């Protein structure tokens, strides 16, 4: 019995002019783009009740894409920034009948090697949770904390240190309210779990895998090119 | 005038038995060993007083290495852990004329994309130290603590958690004193800089590219299988 549950994409912030250097989200992984794989990880899930893309109104590279033809894919404007870009997700989530008390996951556009094991993992740990979670790995590399003169002051202890990565699963309403006050009151947000936080939440960390990977250069598409099939 | 510096590669570990699931530094990239490669970065410095690979006795795949009857390598007596390891690299150190004053530099095996741009700004920055100090990178994921239930107790300030990477540079008698010390105290020794640490010294972190990785996945080798040449 895993919970129903609505998807956002964030992917805005794009140019309305198309550049040899493309936005990692429309680059190739063999043969498709990142976000067209990243879109495969939830498209054919029994319990989406739906996904919407955030993406730039002049997006030049969007509508070349099979999914921008897709019934089961919707958009929604971008924002300022990738908060403003995810608050309008939900705002159009609200348009296609979602409910306050939803069930929501927002996921990196430049993160297409999400295994069907961890979403199923997050969905079914955070089922009942009283605010939500998120997708995490353990830090695996020393840590070293930087006095003023940039010399070690200590080794951190990286037995509590977790990297936050994505999907990031909280309800409707309350995810809206953060994200909405987190942004008038001038909060530095970083991820949505970030703004969870900063509303007085303390998200569940949900153990995923480390491959679960951000494409932020052209080289991290080398260790995936050979994940698919 | 870049300080004259001698090397110690920490290798051993490596049981008497050749494996399918090979050691990782005897793993191929673009035609020659990762541990080939890693010693390309130090063998030709000007300032190179000397290298020491720290090997099981019983390794089988070095005796196949080109690098295995190269006179500039020398070779030392892996230990119970990597510790004692570097430990023996510094005692063959002493038989080859080291100084206790001299520098030393100890460098993963498995990093062999340590560019020369890298090893002679530690080399540059470190050259008048009192203690020493190791190549480093800026933590650039977001980083949450947990707490004892597995939820978020904060997001930590990553603008001062570094990762801590190779070379590290220490002095040969201080770098001795400390392993030795630290080994008979029961310390939890992960790198160098933790020795020098427990031993009251603190590091200096001294920037480095963030691809100089370590190679822990054979996944790890698709990322640098185009950076050779
Ligand atoms: C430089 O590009 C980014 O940082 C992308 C980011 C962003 C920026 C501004 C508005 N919306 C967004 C959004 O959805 N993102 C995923
Ligand atoms: C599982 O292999 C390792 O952890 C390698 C490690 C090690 C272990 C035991 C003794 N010496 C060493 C050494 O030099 N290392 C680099």
């Amino acid at each position: 019995d895993l919970p129903a549950f609505w998807t956002v994409i964030p992917a805005a912030g794009v140019g309305s002019r198309m550049r040899a250097d493309r936005p990692k989200q429309y680059l190739d992984l063999a043969g498709r783009t990142v976000i067209e794989r990243t879109l495969d990880c939830f498209l054919e899930h029994p319990m989406l009740r739906g996904l919407v893309v955030c993406l730039a109104e002049d997006d030049p590279y969007w509508p070349g894409l099979d999914c921008a033809a897709s019934r089961h894919v919707q958009r929604a404007a971008g924002g300022a920034e990738r908060a403003g870009s995810v608050l309008n997700g939900l705002l159009r989530l609200l348009e296609l009948g979602a409910q306050a008390d939803d069930w929501v996951l927002v996921h990196d556009a430049a993160r297409p090697n999400l295994t069907r094991g961890d979403l199923d993992r997050l969905l079914e740990e955070l089922a009942e949770d009283p605010v939500g979670g998120l997708l995490a790995v353990p830090a695996r590399d020393t840590l070293k904390r930087s006095d003023r003169d940039g010399r070690v002051s200590e080794t951190i202890d990286r037995s509590v240190v977790w990297l936050a990565y994505t999907p990031q699963m909280f309800r409707l309403g309350a995810l809206h309210r953060a994200l909405a006050d987190a942004l008038v009151a001038g909060v530095a947000i970083t991820d949505e779990a970030s703004a969870m936080e900063w509303a007085g939440y303390a998200p569940k960390l949900v153990e995923g895998r480390a491959d679960n990977l951000k494409i932020t250069t052209p080289e991290d598409l080398l260790r995936l090119q050979r994940s698919f099939p």
